[PDB]
């Protein structure tokens, strides 16, 4: 469900944030959850954060707007609160 | 062939153990090499340990679990091994 | 566009060469990208240095020699480039 998918995305999020995993890292993790539930666009955007041509931050605000666009509503509140935190 | 996938994921454990790769290396690894060999309920185990649900050593035993109800002899004792090596 | 894929794999090997990225991160990221443009010959190759059966160099020579094979052009010159920066 797409509470999992927001759990999970979040948790991905807070390891990077405490140092326990990198940015490639984080990047992988991240496009793979979100390929493994089908949602291709938030995978483009973690694709360009793996290229490197953008940052965490923005591809955090740019997850955001996709999930505004896509109704959500459980991967807002991660995305906002992560946001927040850097 | 299932001997291949058993070395592949015996090699990558191997790696893990003495230090070479990490956690999160360990995870996406073996799940790419699960989900290259079209073993889906391996994959979703191993997408459990990437999230941080399980550690190594239990995602082990499920993997063992779930390899004995597919008739995966080397990745049997591959993951065997594994588990008396932790 | 075949640009963005030789862009793209050159970046991942320059990152991998300055050394902010190490191995196992290198061959995740381009293997990821070489499956995201439909390019199985290429995976495979980069999916053998995954394991851990070849090197970068080698892996850049197969890779060099399947862009020969698939008439794709500026991934010859990345490829090239990063194996005299070896
Ligand atoms: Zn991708
Ligand atoms: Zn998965
Ligand atoms: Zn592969």
């Amino acid at each position: 469900t797409m509470e999992e998918l927001a759990r999970r995305v979040g948790r991905a999020i807070e390891r990077y944030l405490n140092g326990e995993i990198n940015e490639v890292e984080l990047a992988l993790a991240v496009g793979h959850i979100f390929r493994d539930y089908g949602l291709e666009e938030l995978h483009e955007i973690v694709d360009r954060l793996l290229a490197g041509e953008i940052s965490v931050l923005e591809m955090l605000f740019r997850l955001y707007e996709a999930a505004v666009k896509l109704g959500l509503d459980d991967l807002k509140f991660v995305l906002l609160k992560a946001i927040f935190k850097l």
